[PDB]
Order: C-alpha cells, then structure tokens, then sequence
C-alpha cells in the first residue's frame, strides 16, 4: 500500500512475480484497453511503485514492484516527455498517438470509479514474469 495519497491510476496493476525478469513491451505496444479511447490518445507510461515489507521474527524476504499504468500529461510523471529515461518509468504508446502532446484524459476518482481491469489487445507480447491483476 501507500501512506501517501497516489496519483490513481484508471487501470489495475500489473505485478512481479519473478525476480530478475524486466518489464517492457513491443513498440506500439502496452496501452491498455479502454471502451471509447481512441488510438490517438492511446499514450503515456507505466509507473513502478517499489513496495517493501516488514521483517517477521521467523527470519523471509520478496514484495516485489507492482507498475501502474498513466495517460502521457498525468500521473506522477504528469511533466516529462514521452521517451525519457527515468528510472522506474516505462513509455509506451500505440503507433496513431502523437507524443508531443498529453493525452486528453481526467484522472479517476477512486471514489465515482473502480479500476477498469487491465487488457491488451490480440497479439500484444507480454512481459514474462509479470501478472496481470484482475486477470
Ligand atoms: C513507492 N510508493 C510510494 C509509490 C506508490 O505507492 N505508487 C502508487 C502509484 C500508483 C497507484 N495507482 C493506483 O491505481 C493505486 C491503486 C490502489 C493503491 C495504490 C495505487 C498506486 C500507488
């Protein structure tokens, strides 16, 4: 969890589960499903969210990093430009968007609405060690 408040993201999580195993997808890849967004507004990033855990006095280690996927122009990440280099922030966009200008989309009020439960489209590569939440 978090002890501040996140930005929120409009789609479940996307989490490690194999150590080691990088997160990433095809170019034109990795935007996730949304009813009625068009193509064109198809962009943005994946946000690592490193989680941590306590010890227990049996010993016990592992809570690996689950990523959050934001619309290009929100997020924490609301500033930068699509493409930079940043640890634990990961681009992507379906080839019709234009990157130079952010998505055109409000954040979620995690109150008037749930997750919407994170898909691809046929054909997408997914990351191997990585499972889709809500799935
Ligand atoms: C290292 N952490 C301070 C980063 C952070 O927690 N990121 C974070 C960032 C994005 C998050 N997005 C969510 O949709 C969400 C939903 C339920 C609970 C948490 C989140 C959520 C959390």
């Amino acid at each position: 969890e978090f002890n501040v408040v996140p930005y929120y993201s409009w789609f479940s999580g996307i989490t490690q589960f194999q150590k080691g195993k990088e997160f990433e997808f095809v170019e034109g890849q990795g935007v996730p499903i949304a009813p009625g967004v068009p193509a064109t507004e198809a962009k943005g990033y994946w946000y690592r969210h490193n989680r941590r855990s306590f010890k227990t006095a049996d010993g016990q280690r592992q809570l690996l990093p689950r990523w959050y996927f934001y619309y290009l122009g929100t997020g924490p990440h609301a500033k930068d430009q699509y493409g930079t280099d940043i640890d634990g922030v990961y681009w992507v966009a379906s080839n019709q968007a234009d990157v130079n200008t952010p998505a055109d989309i409000v954040d979620r009020d995690p109150s008037s609405d749930e997750a919407i439960p994170t898909r691809f489209p046929p054909g997408t590569v997914l990351p191997q060690g990585y499972y889709i939440e809500g799935s």
